[PDB]
């Protein structure tokens, strides 16, 4: 059964409830985003309507492969009406394809879904600026002051400065990324375009990455391994035994592997600085986490939210233990009496 948070009242709408079978009353189903947990039970056999980005829907057909006639793309920034029901989708700042939605209810009730968010100041002049919230359903997946990480920026600078250090040292290194979703595909990127290469990947991510209507893709990825000296690998194989075993498998064209794990957030974050982080090192094989993320920092969501003023928030992440429950809620209550809402 269908949590109430996934839930659009009002209305015959649902966000991000495809694994609950047919749920009573929904005349469209929203996706936010194409990870997994958002996605859970969409398949070849879906029969319902599903709204969603370009993005999301050329994966929808390619990856899971749901029949086109169900899949219902809208552009973004642009007012829409589905199904009697004026709704806008807005650039979520979080993976490839992510959206926020705007809906207006019938009732001049007015309701954002952020889906997964990272807050950004440039929300402010989007077409948020234009009108009153007065529900706000928040991904809340980092809503603790403790969780603090650097900008993009900052972690794309030093990956970059510390890949191409190393492979000028010694042209025989393999850089290494670790992948297992869409998102975060800067990292691996920034790293290929110093180094003068295309990355190096299987089939099944190959095809992945060719839904994402990235500029120029064909100019940057490749499956040819052997031409590339980028390798993406399943995360779970970045660790010294995994990489071993890729090195046996480059035909000794190199000697060396440095490796980067893009995590969320880590309690390494509440000691060292970015400019600090050291790698783990087992021999000719050295591993970076490096803390790259595409959900909003504690300081960014609290600005979002003092910004935006909305008369009830309704979390949708941590929502499952009463410690979590309550202490979202403190943090929203401080947010209001400061800001004066
Ligand atoms: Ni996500």
């Amino acid at each position: 059964t269908c949590p109430f948070y996934k839930k659009i009242p009002g209305t015959g709408f649902t966000v991000d409830a495809f694994q609950y079978g047919v749920v009573e009353g929904c005349t469209a189903y929203f996706l936010t985003h194409f990870h997994s947990d958002h996605y859970a039970g969409l398949s070849k056999h879906f029969t319902f309507p599903v709204y969603c980005s370009e993005i999301t829907g050329n994966l929808l057909k390619n990856k899971l492969h749901v029949q086109e006639q169900y899949i219902h793309p809208l552009p973004l920034d642009t007012e829409c009406i589905v199904n009697g029901v004026k709704v806008v989708l807005l650039d979520a700042n979080h993976c490839p394809g992510a959206v926020m939605i705007l809906f207006y209810l019938p009732n001049g009730t007015v309701i954002l879904h952020t889906g997964d968010f990272r807050a950004d100041p440039s929300m402010e002049r989007s077409l948020l600026a234009d009108q009153k919230v007065h529900m706000l359903y928040l991904d809340t997946t980092y809503c603790s002051p403790e969780y603090t990480f650097p900008s993009q920026q900052e972690v794309i600078r030093f990956a970059i400065n510390t890949a191409f250090e190393a492979v000028t040292l010694n042209p025989h290194a393999l850089v290494v990324c670790g992948t297992y979703s869409i998102g975060k595909e800067k990292v691996f990127l920034a790293i290929a375009d110093v180094l003068g290469s295309k990355v190096g990947m299987s089939q099944e991510k190959y095809k992945t990455l060719q839904c994402l209507n990235i500029p120029e893709i064909n100019s940057l990825i490749t499956t040819d391994m052997c031409s590339s000296l980028v390798h993406l690998l399943p995360m779970m194989q970045i660790n010294f035994k995994g990489l071993q075993s890729h090195l046996k498998k480059c035909g000794g064209k190199y000697n060396q592997i440095l490796a980067f794990r893009p995590t969320g957030w880590t309690h390494s974050n509440k000691f060292t600085r970015i400019a600090d982080v050291i790698p783990q090192t087992k021999g000719n094989i050295s591993i970076y986490g490096i803390p790259y993320s595409e959900h909003s920092s504690y300081l960014e969501m609290k600005r979002f939210v003092q910004w935006l003023k909305p008369q009830k928030i309704i979390p949708t992440v941590n929502v499952g233990t009463w410690k979590s429950r309550s202490t979202m809620e403190k943090y929203f209550r401080e947010w209001k009496l400061e800001a004066g809402y």
